């Protein structure tokens, strides 16, 4: 017969094979033949501390020398807030205007209320204040879509009165309050799905992820971002264009790995450690944002939890409530601009307003992106709009925070 | 409806997604914006020469001074040679147990006479000296290949006698032998394959991707392995296991980056423009190595045109003439061995015989991860063997040789 077909090479540009499942291995192998002698010798380290039961007894002993420990335990007196107006809702008192009052207050107040004590508390640290203003906004979101699916579904309920599973009033318990505050999800729903049991060989490899990135991050933050941030100290709020942009052109690859290295640190170790605990069974927290030919593709994939949320709460109930399919977009933006800007700027006091615009200009970006470069061409762009991009801007918060306390 | 199903992350080991056509883009990405001003300065440094035309004079001038290209051209009188008892033997002299006899006696002057050439010449360079036998296994391999076929149709015809395409005879031509024997492809095959045309953007960006890796190469070798060679400079020959161990396990990683650079400058862009240049149209020279859970499938998609050529003209002729399938597979295997140890060791004149001991431990170690290692896992064993594995015997082949000359 024949042994010459007409075919094209794997990785030409126009083959489209697309079954690279042995380039994250051989990632993985180099890197632990490259960080397993360190990573076990620092395991031996810092793993004979008895850390959690000495800590929490040194913070129970003292509930004012930790104080975003304390903001985070505090936070339960809004989830708790938000069931109580629900279930009074759900008995009949407090009329559908009141309660939506008395939760955007309780909302409000999720929001503004660590803001101000992060902000009139000088005994709190960075790392612990941005801890606990991330557990609040996951609160607050959580708490939003909470509100929407009980108004969803007890309309539901009031208009079918009108002619195993779980139906409206009946889930309406502190048990499944808080089953949903501590699942990998900001999107509530009645009846999550679940996996069959445990799978102890899961958890275990997922906390040695964790642990291994972990050591892997400190290790490139201290041996290629601090020495290089030394190398010329000056804040990136008086510099010039010129020098900004020549010191983030030095500052933005190891930026870029240490990215890399805390997506999949939470979005795949720790989310999926969470959802093996307390068998969750979606584990579905990202999608191929790696082979995204568009901005807009990149978006909806990085982030999935975050992305859904926005989607089902934000822009088709602002769709519903018809408000120019572009004006909803933009206020989509807006608000996940805003709360970038919220989670990076008011833990190190800063107001630059540099994630805001990084997030806003989100927008022309991905018309240029779309608009110009194409297929594999438009993939390198957004790898390149990820190099530089809106993470040098949480960079230039931390870096002139940095060069301002040390 | 639902918000919440029940899958798998895309990372996870057991999801199946198998799509990472953004990782292969990632590396480029990085190599660009790592080397791509260095590549430019190099580039217009060395673009200004007239290389080619100064070079052929300068060699036409003396052909006695570079004996290299002297053995490459005269390779041409075994091709005209295969190709004489060829066209004798389709007119019908040299009946065919002497047009037989006349090939082998041709294929063995093939191999053993630049084996002589460059065992008993010493104004010959290691480099000239392998591309001069590589040259030479690749016209072996080609002309064996053409023997063969022709075999084949010409009993074909005569076994039909007592009962646009090409039929057997008219193919000798000199054109057709000359285009075989420059193709990416040591199985002959009447009719080949074509392509519709040059595709001038191909072949610029698969020379620049030459020109590219060519420096990354060279960038490679003398910034991380001349230099940790010379740190304990001491030959393999006599060093103990595990000095020799302790050495090979610090040069194993550069060794096998350089390993992999040269698998795309040759596999897919040395090829690739060979093929682009004089339309070829199958293109296919490697396949899915990458994704292999397993060594006997690592081995059937490496050098798929050395691998196609073993099989139906080594293995398939061996089943044919029925011989015990283990000792027609043990027998490839052995004569895989022998041109591994031919092309390394004479250009070197070393005869350790530590490549044919690669080659035929790839069968044990096929065994070994076939039944121990499976999956994410075999193939994470699979890399593992291809770092330390095979290349580290040509690496300690050049390495006692530096060692020795400088
Ligand atoms: C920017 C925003 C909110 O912030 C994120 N923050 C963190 N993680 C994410 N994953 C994020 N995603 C986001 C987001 C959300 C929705 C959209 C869609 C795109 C599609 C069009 C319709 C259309 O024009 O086709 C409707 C709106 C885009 C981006
Ligand atoms: C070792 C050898 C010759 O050297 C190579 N040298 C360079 N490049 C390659 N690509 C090579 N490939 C090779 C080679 C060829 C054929 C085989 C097959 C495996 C399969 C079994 C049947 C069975 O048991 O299923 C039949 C024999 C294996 C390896």
């Amino acid at each position: 017969l024949r042994c010459h077909r007409l075919q094209d090479s794997l990785f030409s540009s126009d083959s489209g094979f697309s079954n690279y499942r042995g380039i994250l291995n051989w990632c993985v192998v180099m890197l632990i033949l490259s960080n397993a002698r360190l990573f076990l010798e620092n395991l031996i380290k810092y793993g004979i501390l008895v850390d959690p039961i000495q800590v929490v007894s040194l913070f129970l002993k003292d509930p004012y020398s930790w104080p975003a420990p304390c903001l985070v335990i505090a936070a339960n007196v809004f989830a708790v807030a938000a069931f109580q107006v629900e279930k009074r809702l759900a008995v009949g008192a407090l009329t559908e205007q009141a309660g939506l009052l008395l939760h955007v207050a309780n909302l409000a107040t999720i929001l503004c209320f660590p803001a101000a004590v992060v902000l009139l508390v000088e005994s709190i640290t960075p790392v612990g204040s941005l801890l606990a203003l991330m557990a609040h906004t996951i609160l607050f979101l959580k708490l939003f879509s909470y509100r929407d699916v009980n108004s969803w579904c007890r309309r539901a309920r009031a208009k079918a009165a009108s002619a195993h599973t779980v139906s409206y009033p009946d889930n309406l318990t502190y048990r499944d309050l808080y089953y949903f505050l501590f699942a990998p999800t900001l999107c509530y729903e009645l009846n999550f799905p679940r996996s069959p049991r445990i799978r102890k060989r899961f958890l275990l490899r997922r906390i040695l992820e964790m642990l291994f990135f972990t050591q892997l991050q400190v290790g490139l933050i201290q041996q290629w971002m601090v020495p290089t941030i030394q190398n010329s100290m000056k804040p990136f709020k008086d510099m010039d264009y010129s020098r900004i942009i020549e010191r983030l052109l030095k500052l933005a690859v190891p930026n870029h790995l240490i990215w890399l290295i805390f997506f999949y640190w939470l979005f795949h170790s720790c989310l999926n450690a969470v959802a093996e605990l307390m068998q969750f069974g979606d584990r579905e927290f990202y999608r191929d944002w790696w082979n995204s030919e568009s901005v807009t593709y990149f978006w909806q994939n990085w982030n999935i939890p975050v992305h859904k949320w926005c989607i089902r709460h934000f822009y088709k109930p602002m769709l519903r409530r018809g408000s120019s399919k572009w004006m909803a977009r933009t206020g989509v933006f807006l608000a996940s601009a805003f709360f970038h800007e919220y989670l990076v700027s008011v833990p190190l006091r800063m107001f630059r307003l540099w994630a805001f615009t990084g997030m806003m200009a989100q927008i022309p970006l991905a018309w240029f992106v779309g608009r110009f470069f194409q297929g594999n061409y438009g993939n390198a762009a957004v790898w390149l709009s990820l190099i530089i991009g809106q993470p040098i801007a949480v960079l230039m918060y931390v870096h002139d925070y940095y060069v301002l306390n040390y």
